[PDB]
């Protein structure tokens, strides 16, 4: 197989092509990259079929929780493996890879590839995987083996090709099979060591073998195998550790520790709720300079991670920086280990596909985890379950997709807000001291050269039932605005690429929304309004009227307008120079519990006081413009560049620890820790972009999500 040349080629029974899921546990994207020359078998996957550059884990970077997340689609947050090591208050029960609690269904939710191939009437077969061998949902795989870490490769290889070698109506269409390396090597000397080469070369001979077998079987171009990985490899010191005794006098609560910590209270399962989390973060926020941790309360940390909706997730949670450790006191720490920032190069894992349903000779872009659930379901010709995977992005790696994307449906439709009077009926205790309102009345060539430059993409749709809304026009940019919420959904602009600063004591009351409908300038003054679209950005001093007004007010905190005003002040004048104009499409974001999609009315718990007018937990700010830089982002036809970002709106700016820092040194920093997918933005306001993107609806979910990386 290794000498022949590169290639449904199926022999008798084999209707449909078989799948095998290979994981080669802590396997990262740059072992590919370096020592791909030193592993025949892996190379020529690499040469002849398929693989992304990168494959994004989830976060934390641990073997249970990412390879339970290939397997059904889904966040630790909904699948419940949130850690190998985890405890449930409501179960009263610890799970760990050696307790008996691992065997429990309890812990086990959403649906593994395995159950939704069995439920369409396919089987379903697994040398080792997290859940595989669980009874979950009540059900195991049709063949299934109990984990044992020290069977040799050969064995493990011989049992799948007799799987195989089963009669048609025996015989599984799905397969996994799990390999520890080069996982167990990384920790003992680091990911660049002998003891990995040594791994490496032994995986390699292990997927020569199973190669050599479907070729002995002439199903060598009739599996499409996926060769990938759960997570990847950093290397640690014990020089590189992070005390806990350090920052407390006397420690009494429990942690979870290495590269991702946990913290709680020991007296479980009485004082799990009652325990001061906010204490224990305000404790270590901020404490040393030269901190290599950052302690985050679950709903505070980025948004992209998905790692606080679950109560095995506690609340304290440490974010540790690059080859660090965080522990309770100094008692292991050499060698290396996972469970990082996925974001983190080190943390990338590897994905190769070979096989008659995908594309041969390819290398495609980076891509997370998550799409792998629906991308299986596709080569098993089955329905997916309910997951967190966009289908249809992963159809550029398919050569016939089996699935056909369709644009999100609009639930509602705009209605109101039209010019009538240029006078305010309610002055809403606004003043201007400083016939103007006529500039808010468009004509229909005026509402299509605003909806050109500011709407090239189209506007974005409600994906909300019964949101009363009414899109506003404006000279310089175009918004939705949220009638009950009092505030705009979105607001889109257009800045053009530059070659002056915000009137002040100017605000008024719009014209076309109801009074009823809008905010007042009093409610502030009884937190601070802020402007979602900057007034100064576009046109000149008379332009500004236009954003001086009650519609573009949303509610800010004055420590959160720091960055908010610095960002349009400085920074996206520097992004709009770099990529010749940039779209901005910006609004606010309700998630108070935290679940990463959009709040319902009773759901949101702070208002601006005395007033209905609603608190954004967060504030999304989506930059889109062309890949090509010679055209415009309102007049260009190829691929777009996007980069969203999803800032928590916080009273403190404790998080970018800023105490005598100028803003050039931390508002950056702290919107590049907060960046997110245009999905994420989407689920997080109800809200679908890009549906007027001349594109095919399989190419617009690869951009959706994207996730630009620095
Ligand atoms: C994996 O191990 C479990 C035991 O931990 C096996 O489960 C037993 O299966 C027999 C089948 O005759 C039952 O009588 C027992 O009651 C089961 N015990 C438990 C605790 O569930 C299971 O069969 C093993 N799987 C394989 C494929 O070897
Ligand atoms: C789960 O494991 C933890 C230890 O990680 C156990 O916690 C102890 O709980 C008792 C009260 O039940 C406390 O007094 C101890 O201080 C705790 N120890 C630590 C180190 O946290 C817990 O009991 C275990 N629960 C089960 C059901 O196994
Ligand atoms: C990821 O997908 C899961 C499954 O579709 C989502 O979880 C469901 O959320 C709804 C609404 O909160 C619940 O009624 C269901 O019970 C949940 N199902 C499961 C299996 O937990 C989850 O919200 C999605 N996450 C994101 C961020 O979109
Ligand atoms: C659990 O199994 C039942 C059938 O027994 C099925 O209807 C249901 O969808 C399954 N649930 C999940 C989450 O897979
Ligand atoms: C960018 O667009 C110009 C035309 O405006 C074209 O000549 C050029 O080839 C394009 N670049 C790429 C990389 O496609
Ligand atoms: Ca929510
Ligand atoms: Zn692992
Ligand atoms: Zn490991």
């Amino acid at each position: 197989w290794v000498t022949e040349a590169c290639a449904p080629q199926c022999p008798e029974g084999f209707d449909q092509p078989p799948v095998i899921l290979f994981s080669m546990d802590g396997f990262r994207a740059e072992y590919l990259q370096t020592w791909s020359t030193l592993l025949p078998n892996i190379n020529k996957l690499k040469t002849c079929g398929l693989h992304s550059k990168y494959m994004r884990a989830v976060y934390p970077t641990k073997t249970f929780p990412n390879h339970y997340t290939i397997v059904t689609g889904l966040y630790p947050e909904s699948h419940g493996i949130i850690d190998n090591n985890m405890y449930d208050v409501y179960l009263n029960k610890n799970f760990s890879l050696s307790s008996v609690e691992k065997s429990n269904p309890a812990w086990w939710s959403g649906q593994p590839i395995w159950l939704t191939a069995m439920y369409q009437g396919l089987k379903a077969a697994s040398y080792y995987w997290p859940g595989s061998d669980v009874a979950v949902n009540g059900s195991f795989p049709n063949i299934y083996r109990n984990y044992s870490n020290s069977v040799p490769y050969e064995s493990r290889i011989a049992t799948l090709l007799q799987w195989l070698d089963l009669p048609k109506a025996e015989r599984p269409s799905f397969y996994t099979i799990y390999v520890e390396e080069p996982d167990s090597a990384g920790h003992k000397s680091g990911p660049v060591s002998a003891g990995v080469i040594k791994a490496l070369q032994l995986v390699d001979d292990a997927f020569g073998m199973l190669m050599e077998g479907l070729k002995q079987r002439n199903l060598h171009n009739c599996v499409n195998i996926i060769v990938l990985a759960d997570h990847g490899m950093d290397q640690t010191s014990c020089d590189r550790v992070e005390y806990m005794t350090d920052y407390f006098p006397e420690i009494n609560f429990y942690m979870y520790q290495g590269p991702a910590p946990r913290i709680r209270t020991r007296n479980i399962p009485q004082d799990f709720f009652t325990f001061n989390s906010e204490e224990i973060v305000r404790d270590l926020s901020c404490r040393k300079s030269d901190q290599h941790f950052k302690p985050y309360l679950t709903p505070d940390l980025p948004k992209r991670l998905h790692y606080a909706k679950n109560v095995r997730i506690d609340k304290v949670h440490l974010m540790v920086d690059r080859q660090w450790l965080a522990y309770r006191n100094k008692g292991n720490c050499e060698g290396g280990t996972h469970g990082y920032n996925n974001e983190f190069k080190s943390m990338e894992a590897i994905f190769l596909a070979h096989g008659p349903s995908f594309k041969e000779k390819t290398v495609i872009e980076p891509f997370e985890n998550i799409e792998v659930y629906n991308l299986l379901c596709d080569l098993l010709h089955i329905q997916p379950a309910p997951n967190n995977g966009s289908h249809g992005s992963l159809n550029h790696l398919l050569k016939a997709p089996f699935y056909q994307p369709s644009h999100a449906e609009e639930l509602s439709k705009s209605a109101g807000c039209g010019f009538t009077t240029p006078l305010p009926k309610d002055s809403l205790n606004c003043s201007c001291l400083a016939q103007v309102n006529q500039r808010l009345n468009l004509n229909r060539g005026e509402v299509s050269a605003t909806e050109k430059t500011n709407l090239p993409f189209g506007r974005p749709r409600v994906i909300q039932k019964n949101k009363d809304h009414c899109l506003l026009y404006h000279r310089e940019y175009v918004s939705g605005f949220g009638k009950a919420m009092k505030m705009p959904m979105w607001s889109s602009y257009t800045v053009p690429k530059p070659g002056p600063p915000t009137v002040p004591d100017c605000l008024r009351a719009d014209v076309r929304v109801d009074p009823s409908e809008s905010q007042k300038c009093s409610f502030y003054l009884a937190i601070d309004h802020g402007f979602l679209y900057p007034p100064a950005i576009k046109g000149n001093n008379e332009s500004q009227y236009d954003a001086l007004i009650t519609s573009n007010l949303v509610p800010m905190y004055k420590e959160f307008k720091k960055m908010w005003d610095y960002f349009h002040k400085v920074l996206l004048i520097k992004y709009a120079i770099e990529r010749n104009g940039v779209n901005v499409v910006s609004g606010p974001i309700f998630d108070y519990n935290y679940d990463g999609h959009f709040d319902a009315p009773d759901e949101i718990t702070n208002y601006v006081a005395g007033t209905d007018v609603p608190v954004p937990t967060h504030y999304f700010v989506v930059l889109t413009s062309c890949k090509n830089k010679t055209h415009t982002p309102d007049s260009c036809p190829g691929w777009l560049d996007v980069l969203p970002f999803v800032v928590p709106h916080r009273p403190t700016n404790v998080e970018s620890c800023p105490e005598n820092k100028a803003e050039d040194l931390w508002v950056e920093e702290r919107f590049k820790a907060h960046i997110a997918r245009v999905r994420d933005v989407e689920l997080l306001t109800g809200l679908d972009f890009y549906q007027e993107k001349t594109q095919p609806v399989s190419e617009i979910l690869q951009l959706k999500t994207y996730l630009p990386t620095f």
